[PDB]
C-alpha cells in the first residue's frame, strides 16, 4: 500500500529499527528507520517536531547522513535515508597493518567538519559513538557519514563510553557532541577508552568523576597538539568545552591534515584491535541470545496459531493455510511471505498436505543455523591468536558487559541453555 519494498533488517537506530528496503519507483535500496508511535512519548508538538524533519532534510554535507523522506500515518513515522555499504569506521581501521596521527587527523577532520555542520543548523547528536561513523561505501576514497542524530528534543522512549558527563544529568547542550567526539580521539590515539570499566555501571560512574589520564606507555610519542586538543573537548564544564568548529581549527587537526614518521600509532593499532574486536564479539553474543529467546517466542506463538486454523485438529495444514498462519504471526505485503513459505516447504514436502510442527521447527532451526553462522563470523575475528578458543576471562569481559578454556561449540552450548536458565 505503499512505495517501498522491505528487504531485510540492517539494525537499530535511536527510537525505532532500520530495514533495507527497496524503492519500488526507481529500484533504489534505502535505509528506513520506523518509529512505532506507541514507543515513544512526545515532549514537544507537532510543529516543533516538523520543523526539526524540515531542517533535517536540507543537511548537505560530505560527512552527514542524507534524509529523503519523511512520512508518517496513524501507526508509525518514516525516515527514508541513504544506505551506506562501507561498514563502520572501526572495523575498517582495525583491518589495517600501520596508523599514524595522520590517519587520526584526516579522520577526525570529518567526524568535526561534519559534527560543526550540524550544531551550525542547530542540530544535536546526543549519542555520537564509532557505530554511528558509516563510510560511504567500499571505496579507497569513501567519506566518513554520521548517521543517527536529531529529534532528541521530540521523542523519549555499549554506548556508555562516549557519553557527556552532563547528558547524565539531563541538562546538556550540543557541547556534549564534542565529549563525544573527544572519547572518539582518546581511542584513536592509544587504542583505549579514556572512562573504562567491566560494566555499564562502572563506565559512567568513572564518566561522571571526569578524569582520565595519559598513561605511558601509550601517550609517551603521542604529540603535545593531539593532548592538549583531546583536553580541550574532554572539558568537564560544558560551558568551558572547547565548540566543534574550534576543535576542526585547532592546530593539531591543521598540522596533520597538512600531510607517519615521527607519530606512528602502532600500540594504538594493536589496542584498537582488541578493543574494537572484544566489543563486536559481545555485541554478537547479545544478538545472539537476542534471537534465541525470539525464536522460542515465535515457535510457541506460531503453534499456537496454526492449531486454531486446525479445524479439524487433524494437526495438518495445506499450503493456502500455511500462508494465513504465517501472515498472522507477523501480524503478531502477501506477494513475499508466499516466497518463504514456499522455499521453507522444500525442506518440509509433493503430498500438499503436511504436519504443521514440522514446518514450526524447521522455520526456527533455520533461524537458529542463521544466527550460529553470524556470531561465528564476529568470533573468528576475534580470534586473533590460533586458539579458536575463548578464556573464562575474556567471557568474563563478555557476560559482565551483557547481564580454563571454550571454544565455539562449547560457547554456543552455554549462551542456548543460559536462554533456558
Ligand atoms: C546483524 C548484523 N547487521 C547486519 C544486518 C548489522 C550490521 N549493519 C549493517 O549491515 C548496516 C548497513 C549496511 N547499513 C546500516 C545502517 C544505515 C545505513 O546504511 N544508512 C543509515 C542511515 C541512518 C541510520 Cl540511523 C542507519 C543507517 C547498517 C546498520
Ligand atoms: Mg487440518
Amino acid at each position: 500500500s505503499d512505495r517501498y519494498q522491505r528487504v531485510k533488517k540492517l539494525g537499530s537506530g535511536a527510537y525505532g529499527e532500520v530495514l533495507l528496503c527497496k524503492d519500488k519507483l526507481t529500484g533504489a535500496e534505502r535505509a528506513i528507520k520506523i518509529i512505532k508511535k506507541s514507543s515513544v512519548t512526545t515532549t514537544s508538538n507537532s510543529g516543533a517536531l516538523l520543523d526539526e524533519v524540515a531542517v533535517l532534510k536540507q543537511l548537505d554535507h560530505p560527512n552527514i547522513m542524507k534524509l529523503y523522506e519523511f512520512f508518517e500515518d496513524k501507526r508509525n513515522y518514516y525516515l527514508v535515508m541513504e544506505v551506506y555499504r562501507g561498514g563502520e569506521l572501526f572495523d575498517e581501521i582495525i583491518l589495517r597493518q600501520k596508523f599514524s596521527e595522520v590517519d587520526a587527523a584526516v579522520i577526525m577532520k570529518q567526524v568535526l567538519s561534519g559534527t560543526t555542520y550540524l550544531h551550525k543548523h542547530n542540530i544535536v547528536h546526543r549519542d555520537l559513538k564509532p557505530e554511528n561513523l558509516l563510510l560511504e561505501s567500499k571505496s579507497r576514497d569513501a567519506l566518513i557519514k554520521i548517521v543517527d542524530f536529531g529529534l532528541s528534543a521530540h521523542f523519549e522512549v555499549g554506548t556508555a563510553y562516549y557519553i557527556a558527563p552532563e547528558v547524565l544529568r539531563k541538562k546538556y547542550d550540543e557541547k556534549c557532541d564534542v565529549w563525544s567526539c573527544g572519547v572518539i580521539l582518546y581511542i584513536l590515539l592509544c587504542g583505549y577508552p579514556p572512562f573504562g570499566g567491566q560494566t555499564d555501571q562502572e563506565i559512567l560512574k568513572r564518566v561522571e568523576k571526569g578524569k582520565f589520564s595519559f598513561d605511558p606507555p601509550d601517550w609517551t610519542q603521542v604529540s603535545d597538539e593531539a593532548k592538549q586538543l583531546v583536553k580541550l573537548m574532554l572539558t568537564y564544564e560544558p560551558s568551558k568545552r572547547i565548540s566543534a568548529e574550534e576543535a576542526l581549527n585547532h592546530p593539531w587537526i591543521v598540522k596533520f591534515c597538512s600531510q607517519v614518521g615521527k607519530h606512528a600509532l602502532t600500540g594504538a593499532l594493536g589496542n584498537m584491535k582488541k578493543f574494537q574486536s572484544s566489543q563486536k564479539l559481545a555485541q554478537a553474543a547479545m544478538l545472539f541470545m537476542g534471537s534465541k529467546l525470539t525464536t522460542l517466542e515465535e515457535t510457541k506463538e506460531l503453534t499456537q496459531i496454526f492449531r486454531q486454523l486446525d479445524n479439524n485438529g487433524d494437526g495438518q495444514l495445506d499450503r493456502k493455510e500455511l500462508i494465513e498462519g504465517y501472515r498472522k504471526l507477523m501480524q503478531w505485503s502477501s506477494q513475499i511471505e508466499a516466497e518463504v513459505d514456499h522455499i521453507l516447504q522444500s525442506v518440509d514436502f509433493r503430498n500438499g498436505y503436511i504436519e504443521y510442527s514440522e514446518f514450526v521447527t524447521v522455520c526456527m532451526d533455520k533461524q537458529l543455523l542463521l544466527s550460529r553462522e553470524r556470531l561465528l563470523a564476529a568470533f573468528q575475528q576475534f580470534d586473533s591468536d590460533g586458539s579458536g578458543k575463548i578464556t573464562n576471562e575474556e567471557l568474563g569481559r563478555l557476560f559482565g558487559v551483557t547481564e580454563g578454556e571454550v571454544d565455539f561449540e562449547e560457547f554456543v552450548e552455554m549462551m542456548q541453555k543460559i536462554c533456558d536458565v
